[PDB]
């Protein structure tokens, strides 16, 4: 490896009783092979909870719905970590993993 967590721009652009905690819960388990230039946005919608939308620099790559009465929040946080890199895995990480250390965990 010989690498350090130097880059990053995770901002608490979140204003919901669940979406404010998604910021902290995501960043507590966040890890990445790319430059890590991502931020977390939410839209509060009292019909159901919050929309969560993660953006890399200025571009959306993953988004999902959070619910405050349900217990999926932890699972939805952990799943957003994988789904954030799965957007970038065919954009740019594809050349890095092909050049040295192809995948062997979950192809399809």
């Amino acid at each position: 490896a010989v690498e350090v967590e130097v880059p990053g721009l995770l901002t608490d652009h979140t204003v919901s009783s669940i979406g404010h905690d998604f910021y902290r819960a995501f960043s507590d388990k966040w890890e990445s092979d790319y430059t890590g230039n991502l931020t977390i946005n939410e839209r509060p919608s009292a019909r159901a909870g919050s929309w969560i939308t993660i953006t890399v620099n200025q571009d959306v790559i993953f988004q999902t719905f959070l619910f405050p009465l349900k217990r999926d929040f932890e699972k939805t946080v952990v799943a957003a970590l994988i789904q954030t890199e799965e957007a970038l895995n065919r954009r740019q990480i594809n050349q890095a993993l092909l050049s040295t250390g192809d995948l062997a965990h979950d192809e399809f």
